[PDB]
């Protein structure tokens, strides 16, 4: 009974096989055939490749090595290699080409959350050339996937060694027949098969992964479309900075790159962008993805005026300030979405592109009291039940579980009724006490949830709320201004709340204004949509934010 | 009796003047004299321009209403202006082109240094250019050497206007008799002298710096060389990685650019580097400055093996995986120093660069132990008394303020004699038991790493002397390798353990190695000679490391 999958790299999780290039360059070269392969392979275990591929020597010492070995194996043959014949040229382009093998990686990932322990077990270099990080950026990201990764460079061994089969055997934990073996080499197949493990020789990856699912009796195979990958909270970095002697702001950390700050709406997470963190940074971006004041592990103060936006935005300032950074690009939801929106208004020069998800951006009436125009509205209804301090908080926090699963729900779930809630007395009135989880999250991101309310509870978030006059006096200062610096709308057809129609006339604002729209989305875009929430502003961020 | 000083932006903290560009294109361009600047502050008070100063418009707004202006008064004094002239383009020159007034922000820095509260009061606009972001650097490099920034656009107040003095005063808690106030600008002095405040009508900066001295009684014109801006532990952004189940890993992390990844030494702290963060941050790179495994906030586990050189290296890869970064560039000091040319040894695609202060990079003798090898040396010594587990522990933990204050001293200042060691007893054998305060450092500084060293002590710092078979062994594996990624090796003259003719052999296994040389440095190079470590650091960095 398989308890695990082993992969090679080159020809298996990655394509094109380097080994390859070879073959190709004697082609395009009209060199004799084999001749850039055997000189690649001469001196078998002695030889120059084999100390490589064991850590021996660097692979800028390899080069002139793997050079000799040419001009020797070209004067056996009697033929001449090109005037200007260069190895690191050819191994350069074969490596820069070299591409994850997408469907491998999801069989692998599928495999994984099956409860297999999966591992990559390669033959490789210690790769100290200019261009060594494309090869890193790789490796980077497909090792996260596996439980292991195994080296032939770093354990001084190499396939078709029998010595690293017994090692790859002790790292797994497993006996030979509990273990599937890919590999695109036959020869380094035969010492796995000769120790009882389950082998597959790897040509085209359909009938490979044919032969896997078979063996395996999962499903690997035309399967539907993957979730984009999520964050595992213990993971990842976590950052903390006091903005204030009292406020500290919390925030997970992944990539390089330009800096992106993701704001989430009410009641939620850093994790609610849980599906676009892994994504951005693989994209290029340091993403920066807040516990917003009030939340998580941030700072929660009681007062009232603490979470007017005038305090919030120059809290993000301050945040930039002591990170010491010029400028982010802010991408906020929700509540989230309205903060972005004005930071681009108040701080355009620390903004260097804005995209709010479902939230519009609207100027103040002034002409008309907030509190007026929240009443104009009857979906608006529950902001006017969030007013009166301690009644909200006394009904969001009684049942964190089921509060949560009531709310994260999809546009066919909907167990609640945000209109005549002031009148029924409460959000949960005609809910039911055990409402059904959600095809969009599992028990266990609920439970991530409750324990993060644990801490601060409802006092701050409901508080994002309490300051209508506050907020409406300030952004009326700037009635004035344009959005003018790279912006991006996505609206969500079905948000009930946020109806795409809300940001109409958006564009007298933000005249360059760019947009985005996902159908079949309610208000809790990241989780609901979450591939093409990656897709929308990955391509915004390439385009416009650099 | 004065208690606080104000200092204008424009012309004052910033030069050349972006207000003396208008004079100078008038002059380039063979305009009549004062037409820019009349057409700039057209309209006064209701003017384009004091609209943009309060905040009403951005900008970019005010771009095509200033160019509205200048062909008003071209038109008034019947002269023509040339058919490509751009006020975005006279206006992208003069902001890029002004400069911190180094001489000013030093004399501000010396009067806050002296207890006074100092602040930055200008008339300012909210800038949405696409290369705003030139403006925004200029601001957050000045403003966090400032109690206060009073920006005008934010306020929605303007010099001369008496309110945003009255709003000074106030921000201040301070009377207009204990204000001084600096400003370029007459006009705008006047309001702050009719209040009672002592100002200074600023031309050159010579002479408002003398006169800036004569009002305060403090020395300010032609004082030494200041000491680079240093870290408040509470002010900066706090990094924690958890790399194994049991191992979490602490980092200062500030700006942004190419990862500056830097490895402190023994008995140390990320603080160590203190005078190199600020720097490495201003310079264009995202600085992350470790507690390593043993040390401050980063977890201490007691068993010896986890202190060996590849368990330290695996868990700095990891800490990397984890953060989502393919390189960083490492820079270390010490044991840090010898931790970075083995990452460069054995992970080359995952570093940029390295760097080394003091440590020279030294291949293990495969003929000789390195217990052997230690021996041969008399100032090495101390390793072999740190070799018994408990008792470099209980002399080194029974008085911290004194480990401290004995071990980090200048090289005329030394009150510890290495050599001996055993022999004696203990590092403080005939050591004074309250030796006096070093020049390096100050009272507050030696307190933090008494703070640092009370949580987990000396066991996992000493452990890293601990694992000389282990480090040998695995040291063996590279010693057919070269290191030909970039290298720098910086040496301390005064190092008496770390001599620089330690590192004389180095160019053998680093071919393309660059050097630096710090003279009168001793052990402790960062705190010793920080603006010299800075200048080599930076000009590698820039060059090598990109
Ligand atoms: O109220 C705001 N968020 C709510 C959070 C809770 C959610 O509850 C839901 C959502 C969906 C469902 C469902 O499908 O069953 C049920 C309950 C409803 C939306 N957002 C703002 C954002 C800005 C600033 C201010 C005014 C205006 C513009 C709306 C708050
Ligand atoms: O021992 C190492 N650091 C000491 C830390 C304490 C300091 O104590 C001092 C230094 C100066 C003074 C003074 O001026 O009074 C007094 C005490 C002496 C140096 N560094 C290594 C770094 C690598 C790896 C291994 C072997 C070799 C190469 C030396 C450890």
């Amino acid at each position: 009974t398989l308890r695990a999958a082993v992969f090679d790299l080159d020809g298996v999780l990655a394509l094109p096989a380097v080994f390859g290039v070879l073959g190709r360059t004697e082609e395009a070269l009209a060199l004799p055939r084999g001749l850039l392969n055997d000189a690649f392979q001469k001196g078998g275990p002695e030889g120059a490749t084999t100390r490589l591929m064991k850590g021996e020597i660097t692979l800028s010492q390899w080069i002139p090595l793997m050079e000799e070995n040419c001009r020797k194996c070209s004067e056996t043959a009697k033929v001449c290699l090109p005037k200007n014949f260069s190895i690191k040229e050819i191994f350069d382009k074969a490596i820069s080409a070299r591409k994850i093998n997408r469907p491998m990686l999801q069989a692998a990932l599928m495999l994984r959350k099956k409860g297999f322990t999966t591992a990559i077990l390669t033959n490789t270099w210690l790769d100290d050339r200019a261009e060594r990080d494309g090869l890193a950026q790789l490796m980077c990201e497909l090792k996260m996937h596996f439980d292991f990764l195994i080296e032939s460079c770093q354990v001084g061994m190499v396939k078709p060694e029998p010595q690293i089969y017994k090692f790859l055997l002790d790292t797994l934990k497993a006996s030979p027949s509990e273990v599937v073996f890919l590999d695109d080499i036959g020869a380094n197949l035969k010492p796995a098969r000769d120790l009882g493990m389950v082998t597959i020789l790897v040509q085209d990856t359909d009938t490979a992964l044919k032969e896997l699912e078979k063996v395996t009796g999962i499903q690997l195979l035309n399967t539907p479309a993957p979730l984009p990958t999520s964050c595992n909270p213990s993971d990842m970095s976590h950052g903390y900075v006091t903005v204030k002697p009292r406020v500290r702001l919390h925030f997970v950390e992944l990539g390089s790159g330009p800096a992106v700050c993701l704001c989430h709406g009410f009641p939620e997470s850093w994790y609610s962008w849980r599906y676009q963190i892994p994504a951005l940074a693989q994209a290029g971006y340091r993403v920066l993805a807040m516990d917003m004041k009030g939340y998580g592990e941030s700072s929660a103060p009681p007062e009232i005026e603490e979470y007017c936006m005038e305090v919030l935005c120059k809290e993000m300032v301050t945040f930039l300030d002591k990170l010491g950074l010029s400028q982010a690009v802010f991408i906020g939801h929700d509540w989230g979405g309205m903060l972005v929106w004005y930071m681009a208004l108040f701080y355009p020069e620390r903004v260097r592109a804005v995209a709010s998800l479902n939230t519009p951006f609207i100027p103040a009436n002034p002409n008309m009291s907030p509190l007026e125009s929240i009443k104009a509205n009857p979906v608006f209804d529950y902001q006017l039940y969030f007013q009166e301090p301690g009644v909200a908080e006394a009904e969001l926090e009684q049942n964190l579980s089921r509060t949560f699963k009531s709310l994260f729900r999809a546009s066919d779930e909907s167990v609640l009724s945000m209109h005549k809630v002031c009148e029924a007395g409460g959000l949960f009135v005609n809910s039911p006490e055990e409402p059904s989880l959600s095809r969009m999250v599992t028990e266990e991101e609920i439970q991530f949830y409750v324990q993060q309310f644990k801490k601060s509870g409802f006092r701050g978030p409901l508080n994002w709320y309490r300051n209508m006059e506050r907020n409406w006096k300030w952004a009326c200062k700037s009635l004035g201004r344009k959005i003018l610096i790279p912006a991006l709308m996505v609206t969500a057809e079905k948000d009930f709340v946020l109806v795409p129609q809300m940001s109409q006339h958006m564009e007298d604002w933000i005249p360059h204004l760019k947009r985005g729209h996902i159908e079949d989305c309610g208000h809790w875009t990241q989780m609901d949509k979450p591939t093409e929430v990656n897709q929308i502003l990955i391509k915004w961020l390439d385009s416009d934010a650099r």
